[PDB]
């Protein structure tokens, strides 16, 4: 996922990414 790498480019894994991501994908 686009939103996904571009977090992990910088941030830790999904936990609070996700939050920041707000992309319900699949995990």
């Amino acid at each position: 996922d686009p939103c996904y790498e571009v977090c992990l480019q910088q941030h830790g894994n999904v936990k609070e990414c996700e939050e920041a991501c707000k992309h319900p994908v699949e995990y």
